């Protein structure tokens, strides 16, 4: 009729228990497993796992292990990537991240959910929306970021925040659920933290 | 007067330094040891590991290492259980997951709570209150549920709510702190994300 | 002009790729490593891992690993000092913990963060504010201290709470961001838990 995998790019209720899904899984937990026990001192193994281990990894690039996926492959990073501890990314389809981009501990992505009535989940069906982050984005600690949302260039978002709808460009967003607190503008440029300003040679 | 173990099971203030509490953690600290630290490939192995861990496990349990918990003798779950990365339950006392449960990312369960006035709480003294969550229930990632909650059958609790009271079942509830945001009618046997429907079979 | 690690000091912007600031976390992340994946029975190795992974520990300290923090010697801790699974503190700069202090499961202390103005964080430029926790705090799961934050003695912060404004000593504290709820009383002498007593003597 309709594969399993065609479905997921469709955004319509899958299973993955079929079609070497779980063998891609294996593959992909392998590596991590082994990136996520190699020694602060492998440096070179680590570097070449993330290349392993990540559809596409952009130059510069550092995660800071533990980082926890699904397969792994559904993930392109750009340039000057940065992640912290403990970074969760359910990607049983394609998450996108841009040039740039921060990510502080213990973030968690998700392109992946449930039908929220008990009666189409029973055998844990589940949909995928891809995830886009934008270019020079930072994202705050104990982030939240849920199936098909868009983060916009330069945009910044609060530590704990819940996203659940696309956040726009040039923006702090922050809360549960996360909101536009307000928009990036030229103050921001001397001010860089409550009552701090910065001198410009 | 009063031994320790029975203070647990009254709800009244106690320690765990004695008649044991420190051994039991010790073999059940070990499990989790030994399961966090067992390669991908290493199914079977996984696959008693958690049955030796939990006090009842059911058919069909699928736990995403790694997973933490205190005992591990005091959770019991029912079947078709699915887990994903860091599920935490501090089990110092009963925890009791129904069937069909799905638990999403860095989940956190805690009966034991410890009292408010630095008094009270001078040698660290704590209280344990079961946590009940009932069938096809689906919790979002980051969340908590705090000491003595129900969760409602068919309900689903949205990614980063603390959960402080009780969930009535059938409804969609989230929130700092969790409330209820609406009853699941019909139309979510139709729309299952957004403006995604689902023809009939 | 003027050292990177004297901006640190002054509050400054900058970067940590020199004046041996990698190294150091290197040595660090040596022991947090060798701590993490330390077996339950290690005791004795654990108890002198924690004595020199971090910067000051007072007598009775106990973490549950795993625990992940970015030098460890910036961190300096009372005693009595309880920290559950999880605990991650950003210490590019100091984090003081003062006496009888509690920890919960999955916390996240951060003394930095990022100018959001993307221009300023072009090459991930950081500021860091020491973080102070008063004597006889308990931090509830999953809660987030932002960078400068100081909590006074006594303080309770629920579970959850993003913590971007310093809490005043005896309250208790919570929400998103955290606030003030009310003071604890005298009624927190007898009543520990909801609608639970504790007969004095
Ligand atoms: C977003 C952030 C950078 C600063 O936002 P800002 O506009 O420059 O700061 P402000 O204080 O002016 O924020 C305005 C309001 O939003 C609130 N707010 C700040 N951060 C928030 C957050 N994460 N979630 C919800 N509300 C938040 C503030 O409490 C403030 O309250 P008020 O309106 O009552 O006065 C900071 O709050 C933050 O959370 N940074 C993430 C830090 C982190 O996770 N670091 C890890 C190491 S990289
Ligand atoms: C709960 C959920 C399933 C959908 O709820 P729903 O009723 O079908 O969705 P709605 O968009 O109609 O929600 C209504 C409102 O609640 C808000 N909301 C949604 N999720 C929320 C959450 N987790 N916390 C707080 N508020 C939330 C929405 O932003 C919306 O705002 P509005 O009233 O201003 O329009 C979804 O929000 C969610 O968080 N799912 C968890 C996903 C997850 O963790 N997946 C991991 C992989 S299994
Ligand atoms: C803070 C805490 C100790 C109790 O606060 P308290 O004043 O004694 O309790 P109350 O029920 O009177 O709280 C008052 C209100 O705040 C709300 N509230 C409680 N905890 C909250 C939290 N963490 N975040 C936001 N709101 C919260 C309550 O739902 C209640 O709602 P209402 O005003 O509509 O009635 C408890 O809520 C908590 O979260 N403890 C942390 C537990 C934990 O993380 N344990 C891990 C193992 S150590
Ligand atoms: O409970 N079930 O029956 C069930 C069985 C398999 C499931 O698949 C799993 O879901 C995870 C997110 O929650 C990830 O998407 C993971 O890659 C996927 O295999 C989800 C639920
Ligand atoms: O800080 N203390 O003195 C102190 C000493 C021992 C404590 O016991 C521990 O608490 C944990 C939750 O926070 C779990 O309940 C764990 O099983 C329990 O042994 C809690 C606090
Ligand atoms: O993205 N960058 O270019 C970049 C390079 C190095 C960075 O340094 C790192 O930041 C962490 C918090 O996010 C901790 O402060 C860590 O100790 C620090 O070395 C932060 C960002």
């Amino acid at each position: 009729n309709m594969p399993m995998t065609e479905r997921i790019r469709a955004g319509k209720l899958f299973t993955d228990m079929c079609e070497g899904l779980p063998e891609k899984r294996l593959r992909g937990k392998t590596l991590m497993y082994e990136f996520n026990h190699s020694h602060p001192s492998e440096v070179e193994k680590r570097e070449s796992l993330i290349k392993e281990m990540f559809a596409t990894v952009g130059e510069n690039a550092w995660v800071e292990p533990p980082v926890y996926f699904s397969y792994g492959s559904n993930i392109h990073i750009g340039r000057n990537f940065y992640a912290n501890f403990n970074l969760t990314i359910v990607d049983d389809y394609t998450v996108t991240i841009g040039d740039n981009v921060l990510i502080a501990p213990n973030v968690t992505l998700s392109v992946t959910g449930h039908p929220v009535h008990h009666e189409l989940r029973k055998n844990g069906e589940m949909y995928s929306f891809p995830i886009t982050i934008g270019n020079n984005v930072w994202i705050g600690s104990h982030v939240v970021i849920n199936p098909g949302v868009t983060i916009g260039d330069n945009s910044v978002i609060g530590a704990g925040s819940i996203v659940t709808k696309d956040i726009p460009p040039n923006v702090v967003a922050a809360g549960v659920p996360c909101r536009v607190i307000r928009e990036i503008n030229d103050r921001d440029k001397h001010y860089y933290f409550k009552d701090y300003k910065v001198e410009s040679s």
